[PDB]
């Protein structure tokens, strides 16, 4: 007699493209039976100005994989890679020569500029040539959006009429992901089918990938549609999860634990109204889950928060077509994925989240109403929201500006505070706990001040950081940044960032720069931005593959880590 | 339009049966958003002596399955059912007539006796009515063994030939998992296609389902062909991990550990011999993974121990055809799942796993060397096992029996003692750590004294349970049962025993009773006997569907503990 397998490659074992068959830039080097260690792996360069990329692998990867983890490999390219173990006390070492095969977008239609999204790098200072970044970025299907929960018909329903629909299944896009290096060259390409397939109407193969965020072992997780995931740089999948029976639409965020739980954003499908109308709910439930995809604990926002407050959300841009104006709500808007009040409405958007282990307390982003902490005990510790629109006793959890003298800031309830720097965030994003134990929020600023602006690119997003005294009840803005780069540099969706206490830097990605120019590439913008000086030290720029196809979000990953 | 979904049964949800679609005999109370604590369930008994099942349901577990879990259910009946709950400090109470559907046997023939495998309680002591038995049994399919993995041609084989075959792939069995009380009736079924499918020639659906053992939340882990499992007793698959690609063959023994990681046996896939022809390797293999599926840690027993000692190899039973006659071992036996010597040879049959959290070390059952502890360091502890064939080092560890007193006890190299109780186990099975810390096993005794007796009908099984003490070397032979009760109490393979410290009684299974009575259903023996006693408090038979096919264990289940 049959087939033989691959033979040896050098002093171990065969070495094989892309294993688990998911990371086509990847490759491993079988062990053949050989008990090493030390390992270390380089992938050289391509041309003169080619980034290496060079890192150890521990001895639960050995084990794991069975070989040796080739990670970094440039596409379609006879990509030369040196492995150094230690054999029976013996230094040893193998140098390959290791063919890839191409990238491809499987979701292509006439929108499409060409198969794959353009890099454009601007700025790249010495020192940060070694660093990677993994984008979340997506690419329109060509049937979009087709498939729709169906709910339970209103007493307002005709009487000939079908059910309605509910939730948010449509919310459902073809994956497009991927490391750059500070070259603008890919690296890295999770398969489109490793988790999604739009041609099917399998649901289980459906949704929007999104908050990836590493694990303690180097890996990351993952959520998509009715699912959650973990995977590794090589390609493999660790976990699959279908969401508890109870839940629907798992968006935004997937962050592990120190207790080995992870936390989910979702809603709650068959939820039932005080009217006693029965909805998936939209983007207001926290799940923490464990390992065995059972429910550890559930965070019911309809029941924490002002599901009735409308501050922000009657002040927000309706193109986020109508692009532009401002959202004016109605009373009779339909259940499901529409701006509105109320339980089956998107009244919460809750896009982030973060645990705090000092207190055993989650801490949450909502697009719109503003960033919460809510203890164990379900109940609001702090807000940080303009005033206007929270009754008590909410009210009296929101927090307090101050300078860095303690003394307050004067502020009215729009969030337009006096003689200061000091501003809140609007429709914001990833607000986390940095390194420093300080709270980092990319502040994308859709309806900032409670109000649309006299005109469109009058708007601006910030990185922005926050000192806050949880005893004193009071909130110090720490670092702003972006305020002063202007509609280039506005978001108004999606987007992160993130405190990088090794290179002091401050890691943003802004996801929809340019989302509103009709007929324009939509700009991912990478940044590390110097914390001391707020020197520009890394800039690249992705762009869609389709106009107006907004990006997610971005990591900075580090090699070094990923596997353990 | 459309269709209504169930609508409420009394003052919460609908009431499902069998939400999962893998457990039949359950149902579950949807909690259609009403929020509910002390919760507490009761499936009133069938008929007269009709056994009642009575349990709580935890927090977790309603989040979990966002409703009451319904354990305990009778096959096509009107089952009567109480819930009780409390709600905004208000005491309530429900009754549902449950109605079920049949319990189906998949794979069936001419072979097959009747669909289900019959029962036959014959003892239960007062105070034991209450007990249920998870059996862990399997049914023949039509086909058979249809499959092999492809080995290595040796330097012996003809140069014409195909290749030749390798591993255990033919270990393949549908599986047949129902619990039994003490009326003799089913309880709990889970369905066959959860986890196999013997007419399709998918891989990932093939294997023999075993060592089953429930984990820290109640929930049990398991294991089939090359994938991992943890499932509740809902009948919902938490967990489904692919074996790492070096792996495969799990068998016979799951368990977790107060870590998280859970401990698999398997064989080597392209193990490279010593002579470079490269095999799977025959149950020899220890896996420590995490609920990522990676590989924590790995136990090659074809380095531990000695893959070359035949002491008891040669002394075994053909039977387990050519029953009855002595295995006579030729050294050119082909590569694979066949009694023999060496790296890709049965040559251990590692049947149990125990973890001892005291030290993080292993104790492990090789039906074919003994029983021997092996440590985080990998190297052998003590061995339990007559001397004969032991080189050094390994010999040295062999602990040597004592009385009662620290009385050394005199045995020959073939286990044989003399003026004492005391024996070794042969062709043993579930060597594992009591709860009072002691050593339980279940002899088989198959090659008892490493030779076949007289007369075929000369065999017995035993209970016993061991007293190490490390410190000095010494075992004590602490307690047995099953000497006295002859052929007619003689497992020749599989079986169990486990200590129940809450009515101080040793439970039992014997899974291959009568196996060779040809023509005839291999009995199944469910035991509690008294521990201090020696009485019978239950004994329960469990007939197999088709004649000479071996059961391989059960379980005694708690559903206080269930649902956590
Ligand atoms: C895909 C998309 C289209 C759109 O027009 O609005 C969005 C708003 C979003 O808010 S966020 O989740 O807080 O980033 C995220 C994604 C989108
Ligand atoms: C099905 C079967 C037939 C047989 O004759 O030998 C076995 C040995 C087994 O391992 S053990 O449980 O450790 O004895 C398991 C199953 C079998």
């Amino acid at each position: 007699a049959g087939f033989k397998p691959a033979p040896p490659a050098g002093q171990l074992g065969a070495v094989i493209v892309d294993p688990y068959g998911n990371a086509p830039l990847t490759a491993l080097v079988d062990l053949d039976s050989h008990v090493i260690s030390d390992v270390k792996v380089t992938v050289h360069g391509k041309g003169e100005k080619g980034v290496e990329i060079s890192y150890p692998v521990g001895q639960e990867s050995l084990k794991t994989y069975d070989g040796v983890p080739i990670f970094g490999l440039y596409q379609k390219f006879a990509n030369k890679v040196t492995v150094e173990w230690k054999e029976n006390g013996k230094v040893m070492k193998d140098d390959y020569v290791v063919h890839t095969s191409a990238i491809v977008n499987n979701y292509m239609d006439n929108r499409s500029i060409s198969d794959l999204q353009q890099t454009k790098v601007i700025k790249v200072a010495p020192g940060f040539e070694d660093r990677l970044y993994l984008v979340n970025t997506h690419t329109f299907t060509a049937q979009g959006s087709d498939l729709h929960w169906h709910g339970e018909k209103d007493k307002n329903a005709g009487i000939l009429d079908a059910g309605p629909a509910t939730g948010a299944l449509p919310f459902d896009i073809a994956p497009f992901t991927f490391i750059v290096d500070t070259e603008g060259e890919y690296r890295w390409w999770l398969d489109q089918d490793t988790f999604y397939d739009g041609r099917d109407r399998d649901i289980n193969k459906r949704g929007y990938l999104m908050g990836i965020r590493e694990t303690p072992r180097g890996t990351f997780t993952a959520v998509q549609g009715q699912h959650w995931y973990e995977f590794d740089m090589m390609g493999q999948v660790l976990e699959d999860h279908k969401l508890p029976r109870g839940f629907a639409d798992a968006t935004h965020e997937s962050i592990e634990t120190p207790n080995g739980t992870v936390l989910l954003r979702v809603g709650k499908s068959n939820y039932r109204r005080d009217d006693g109308v029965h909805v998936t709910t939209i983007r207001d439930h926290i799940l923490e889950v464990d390992k065995s995809g059972r429910v550890v604990d559930v965070w019911d926002l309809t029941k924490i928060l002002d599901p009735k407050r409308d501050a922000l959300l009657g002040a927000l841009d309706a193109g986020a077509a109508h692009a532009g104006q401002q959202a004016k709500l109605e009373p009779d808007t339909p259940f499901g994925d529409a701006l509105g009040v109320g339980p089956g409405r998107n009244w919460a958007h809750v896009n982030s989240i973060a645990y705090d282990a000092k207190d055993d307390s989650i801490i949450l982003s909502s697009r719109h109403q503003g960033v919460v902490k809510i203890g164990r005990d379900k109940q609001v510790k702090w807000i940080l929201a303009p005033s206007k629109g929270w009754e008590k006793p909410l009210a009296s959890k929101l927090l307090k500006p101050v300078d860095a003298n303690g003394k307050p800031i004067t502020c009215n309830e729009n969030g337009l505070c006096e003689n200061s720097d000091f501003d809140f965030t609007y429709t914001q994003n990833t607000a986390w706990i940095s390194s420093k134990g300080t709270l980092t929020i990319f502040d994308n600023g859709d309806g900032r001040h409670l109000e649309q602006p006299a005109l469109p690119t009058m708007k601006y997003s910030r990185f922005v950081e926050y000192k806050i005294d949880e005893k004193k009840g009071t909130v110090q803005q720490v670092w702003e940044y972006g305020k002063e780069r202007g509609y280039d540099f506005y978001s108004p969706i999606t987007s992160i960032i993130e405190y990088q206490a090794d290179r002091n830097t401050m890691f943003g990605f802004g996801g929809s720069i340019h989302l509103f120019d009709v007929g324009q590439p939509t700009v991912g913008k990478l940044n590390e931005i110097d914390y001391k000086t707020k020197e520009v030290k890394v800039e690249i720029d992705v762009l869609s593959d389709k106009p107006n196809q907004t990006h997610y979000r971005a990591l900075l990953v580090r090699p070094q880590q990923m596997f353990k």
